[PDB]
C-alpha cells in the first residue's frame, strides 16, 4: 500500500476527541469524590495537557461560569483552575468539574472541518451522580498536532439564553 | 520584477480588517433602519449576511447571544437574517437585533489563532446605541480566507457574560 | 438525522479520483485529436484546464516534462494550454504533448501527504499510446480542494526519470 | 498587544526557509573539504533531520540523480544517501553535497502559500569551488510544524531539459 500523511481531520476524529473531553471530566469528578482534591487535580493537569493545546500557545477557552475579570482562560492556570479551583489567582473559582459528574452527552448543530483543524458547535449535556443535568452550548475547535492528536484551541461555552 | 505568489493564508491585519467590518456592517444595518426603514435595512443585512457569513459554504456555526432554546443554532442563512431583522415567524422570538440604533463597535480581542487558511478571535465586542447605552458580549469568532481572498464567518458564537 | 458537516479536507479517495481524472483527461484530449482533429482536441483541453488545473487563484506551478529553458515554469493557462495541444507562437517548442495518440494512463503513487485542505502525492506516471509505446515520468501534483468540493492541481512537476 | 498563535507561513519564512537548505548544502561540502566523510555525514544527519520532515513519515523527494530503483527517497536513510553516499543500500549514490559546493542562487518562478504549508517551483544554481554552476529545476514543499519551523515535506529536482 501507498505510504500517506494524513494532517486531514475526520469526522470520526472529531467526535472520539469530543467524547474524550467527557471521558476526562467525568474522571476528574470521579477521581474528586473518591480520592480528594489532590488526586484530581493532578488528573485534571495531565487532561489538560492532553486534550488543550496551551503548549502552542493561548487557548481560546471561555468557561461557561467564569466572571468579567478572568472570563478568558489563556493559560494553562486558568483552564485547571476553572476546572478545579484551588488557586488565589483565580479566587471565584471552586472548581467546576468537582460536582459529582457522572454523564456527557454530545449533541452537534453543525461541524466544519477547515482542512487538519475543524470546529463543532452543539450542545453538551453533563448529568451528575444523583441526575441533575446541566446544559450548555458550545463551540470546539480541534486542531491535530504533528503526531496525529486533536487539541483543543478554541472552547467557548455559555449557559442557554432564557427570556 | 516580484514572484508571482498565491497567497491563501490569513494576516493579522486580515483578521483585524474583517472584525471591524463586522461592526461598521452592524451599525450601517442599524443606521439605515432608523433612516430608511426596516425595508432598506433588511435588504442591506441580506447583502451584509452573504457578503461576511460563509453560508455558501454549508452551515455556519453561528449561536447569537439571544436566540432561544429551540433554535438557538443558526446554521441557516434565513436564521441569521431573522436574528438581525427579525421579521420572520419561522422564528417568532426574533424583534431584530441590528434594529436597536446601534452606533459603535468596539473590538477587545483577548487571543487570536491563525490556523493557516483560517483564523479564530475570542475576546469582547461592545456595541453602543443611540443614547449611548453600552452592551457587552463575549464573542467567538472564525473567518475562512474563500478562493477569492475575502474572509467570511464559518463561526460565530456570542454570549451574555455570566454574573452572580 | 445527519449533522450538518462541511469539509474542506480532502481524502485519499479524493487525491486517487482525482489523479484518475487526469488521465482521463489526457486520454479524451488524444483521442478527440485522433477523431476529430486539432480544433475540437484544442477545444477539449481549454475546459481539461479550466476544470483540473488552478490558474483561478494565480499562478500554477506547472513545470512539464519537455520544456524548454526561457519557457521551463508554464504558470500562465496559455502555458498549459500550448504545452498540451501546441498551436502557439508564444510557446514555439510546443508541439502539443497531448496529440500523440495517447490511450492508456498509469499512476504508480510513492507517496501521498495529506496536509488538510490540500494534498500532495509523488510517483510515476505511465502513458502508452496507440501503438503501445509506453513513457514514464517522475510526478509531483499538488492539489487543492475549492470552495466549490472540487481538486484542483496548484502544482504540476514532471521529469524524465535520470539516467547513466 | 493581544496573544496570537500564528501557524501561517509568510512569504519571508518561505524565502529563509530556502536559504537555510543551501546554507545547509555548503556547510556539508564545506565539512566534507575540511574534515572529510565524517564529520560531513554526521553533519548532514543534523541537517536532514532539521530541514526535512521525516519525523512526520515519507518525504515526497525525489532527487536530481536518483535512479530508477530507488528514485524516491521517502526515507531518511534515502535523503543522507543521496546527500553523502556511504549506504551500501543505495550502491549508487556517492553524495551529492561531497562536490565542495560553495553558493547556492534560488530562482522562484512561483510561490503558492496554501495555509500552513507553501510551495515554490523554480531554479536552484549550485556554483562549486572552481565556478562550476549546476541548475535544477526544483520543487519545494514547506509544511511549518507546532514548533513554527518549516519542514521539507516535497522535494521534486529534475535537470532542465535539453533538445
Amino acid at each position: 500500500k501507498t505510504p500517506i500523511v494524513n494532517r486531514a481531520i475526520t469526522e470520526s476524529e472529531v467526535l472520539a476527541a469530543q467524547k474524550a473531553w467527557g471521558e476526562a471530566l467525568v474522571a476528574i469528578s470521579t477521581t474528586y469524590d473518591a480520592k480528594g482534591k489532590a488526586s484530581a487535580k493532578a488528573l485534571a493537569e495531565k487532561v489538560i495537557d492532553d486534550a488543550y493545546g496551551y503548549q502552542f500557545g493561548p487557548v481560546l477557552f471561555k468557561p461557561t461560569l467564569a466572571i468579567s475579570p478572568r472570563t478568558f482562560r489563556t493559560t494553562r492556570a486558568g483552564a485547571l483552575a476553572y476546572f478545579v479551583g484551588d488557586d488565589k489567582a483565580f479566587p471565584e473559582d471552586k472548581g467546576f468539574a468537582l460536582s459529582s459528574w457522572r454523564k456527557v452527552e454530545i449533541k452537534n448543530a453543525a461541524i466544519f472541518i477547515t482542512g487538519n483543524t475543524a470546529t463543532t458547535m452543539g450542545n453538551v449535556i453533563i448529568t451528575d451522580k444523583q441526575g441533575k443535568a446541566t446544559t450548555v452550548d458550545k463551540t470546539w475547535q480541534f486542531l491535530k498536532d504533528d503526531h496525529g492528536k486533536l487539541r483543543i484551541i478554541t472552547h467557548h461555552s455559555s449557559l442557554p439564553y432564557e427570556q
